[PDB]
């Protein structure tokens, strides 16, 4: 079952830090792609992620298309990665672009969540953009208190989701300015971080990141809980997104 008859490359899309990303279109039927590449111990590793990504068949996560070398046929979405929007239109996101984001990842977030998975990796690069305005997530005594800590464990994308919110409203997150290896203690000793200029947002913004960024997982919500939030209750429209994917095509078609 060798593959090379079924797809067929034509492009390259993002040697991120994993693998590189190219553009593949099957051979017989078409279809666009974008296929994940690499080459014992690993690619065990990397079956069980792909079989899990098989299981989280929703309209807000990547289709898994193909598992053929180690190739991973996964959905082509041509509006690309929110942050690599961002800059080539060199500016935030509106809020009601934010609202219609923050209420797509909460539908992935309380699917996934009822699957007992956790994303983990939740930043604007892994939410992709279709041209229908929609949103893709990507790719016992003697025990010592902070050994029981570290064995609600999925509220850490509810976390995540908060600060990919500040991303997309100011283009990077809070402490960008900072290297990583300070980054880790200013996390752990700063307070939540909240908009830079709460101004320019609503005050039901202001409100949900003050309840998303809570310090502790106990009293932090789900994404079910946090889909009755006023800021995305409301949500029926993906008009603030149809309008940015259409721009970012527009400013992309410019030499
Ligand atoms: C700079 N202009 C805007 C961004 N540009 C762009 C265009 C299409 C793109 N498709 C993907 C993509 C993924 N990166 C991807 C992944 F990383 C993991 C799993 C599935 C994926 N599917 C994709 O469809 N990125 C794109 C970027 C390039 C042109």
């Amino acid at each position: 079952l060798d593959p090379n008859e079924v797809w067929e490359i034509v492009g390259e899309l993002g040697d991120g830090a994993f693998g590189k990303v190219y553009k593949a279109k099957n051979k017989e039927t078409g279809a666009l792609a974008a296929a994940k590449v690499i080459e014992e111990e690993e690619l065990e590793d990397y079956i069980v992620e792909i079989e899990i990504l098989a299981t989280c068949d929703h309209p807000y996560i990547v289709k898994l298309l193909g598992a053929y070398k180690l190739w991973i046929m996964i959905e082509f979405c041509p509006g690309g990665a929110v942050d690599a929007i961002m800059l080539e239109l060199d500016r935030g996101l509106t809020e009601p672009q934010i609202q219609v984001v923050c209420r797509q990842m909460l539908e992935a977030l309380n699917f996934l969540h009822s699957k007992r998975i956790i994303h983990r990796d939740l930043k604007a690069g892994n939410v992709l953009m279709t041209l229908e305005g929609d949103i893709r997530l990507a790719d016992p005594y003697w025990m010592a208190p902070e050994v029981v800590m570290c064995e609600y464990d999925y509220k850490a994308d509810i976390w995540s989701l908060g600060i990919t919110l500040i991303e997309m409203a100011q283009i990077e997150p809070p402490h960008h300015e900072l290297n990583p290896m300070r980054v880790l203690l200013k996390i752990a000793k700063s307070d939540p971080p909240t908009l830079l200029t709460p101004s320019k947002w609503s005050v039901e913004f202001r409100d949900f990141l003050k309840i998303a960024l809570d310090k502790n997982p106990e009293t932090r919500p789900s994404a079910a809980q946090l889909l009755e939030h006023p800021f995305v209750s409301s949500i029926t429209s993906n008009k603030a997104l149809r309008e940015l994917v259409a721009e970012a095509k527009a400013e992309v078609m410019e030499e």
